[PDB]
């Protein structure tokens, strides 16, 4: 299940960076940006393979790509944030 | 993010000295000159480890290395100046 919505202004600023890149179709910092998200744990609504894609949300100070990601779906503004490597997701509200 | 581009002539003259030393591969005044800059805070574009290196920009009168540095990237003419110990950066334009 999606854990409610979260205002974009409340997320780490890098979340805004990633959305901006998704809007311009990159260029993305990591070669893994834009790969299909399989939704293998079925936390998000079931859809055909390829419906969701994932993008890194950089964690300043981390030595790796870390655990923050934005997952997009095909619907308009259908963007989910996860800060715990897909354990939980929130739908991003870009209006607050 | 990079703050903007600044002409080399608009930076302290010591920035010029540092760039001249980098062009001749030293010798450098400090042993830390030329070590890898990790980009740990993710201020500059994401790159592999070792893409960036740091060099001191001498602060006249200082007893320590101070807060001025030139960070080079592996690309042609990619050099950034920081006067606040990596809080902010400007790309240096050596053509003006
Ligand atoms: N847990 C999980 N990882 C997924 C899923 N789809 C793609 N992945 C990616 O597959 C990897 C293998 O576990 C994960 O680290 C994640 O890589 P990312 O680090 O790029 O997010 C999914 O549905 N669940
Ligand atoms: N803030 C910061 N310091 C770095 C980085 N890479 C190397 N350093 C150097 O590592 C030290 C310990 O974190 C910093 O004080 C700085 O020492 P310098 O002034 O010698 O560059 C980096 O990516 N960020």
């Amino acid at each position: 299940d999606v854990s409610g919505t979260v205002c974009l202004s409340a997320l780490p600023p890098e979340a805004t960076d990633t959305l901006n890149l998704i809007a311009s179709d990159g260029p993305f910092p990591y070669s893994q940006d834009g790969v299909v998200f399989q939704n293998r744990e079925s936390v998000l609504p079931t859809q055909s393979y390829g419906y969701y894609h994932e993008y890194t949300v950089i964690t300043p100070g981390a030595r790796t790509r870390g655990t923050r990601r934005i997952i997009c779906g095909e619907a308009t503004q259908e963007d989910y944030y996860t800060g715990d490597h897909y354990a939980t997701f929130s739908l991003i509200d870009q209006t607050c």
